[PDB]
């Protein structure tokens, strides 16, 4: 209930987030979206996947420049990995997405990963 207050403030952020990322040249991928619904849509579904809301947590939860730590039982999609890529060049954390087979250490624009993984 409460809870559902920090998801929504997470949800905030994020569109916030979403706006910047975009400015520094994030373009969402949506033909991966395998939904029949209108563009508006499937760029949201893609903002919505859940490391983004964990990560947008973070920042509001936590002091400027602390290190970020998600851990998600999935895969990172390469649109997510694109994205958060995007963030770490405009946001001064590093921002470590723990997937199902790596920590992604997102630093200054670059993943450790090398965008393979
Ligand atoms: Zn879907
Ligand atoms: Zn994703
Ligand atoms: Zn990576």
């Amino acid at each position: 209930k409460k809870a559902i207050v920090d998801r929504s403030k997470a949800y905030v952020k994020l569109k916030s987030l979403g706006k910047e990322v975009r400015d520094a040249g994030y373009v969402p991928e949506t033909k991966y979206v395998l939904h029949d619904i209108d563009e508006e849509a499937k760029e949201k579904a893609l903002m919505h996947h859940s490391e983004r809301l964990a990560i947008a947590f973070g920042i509001i939860n936590t002091p400027p420049g602390t290190t970020i730590r998600v851990m998600k039982n999935l895969r990172i999609c390469g649109d997510c990995h694109n994205f958060i890529k995007i963030l770490s060049s405009i946001e001064d954390r590093e921002i470590i997405v723990r997937d199902n087979k790596r920590f992604h250490h997102f630093r200054d624009g670059n993943c450790s990963c090398g965008d393979y993984w």
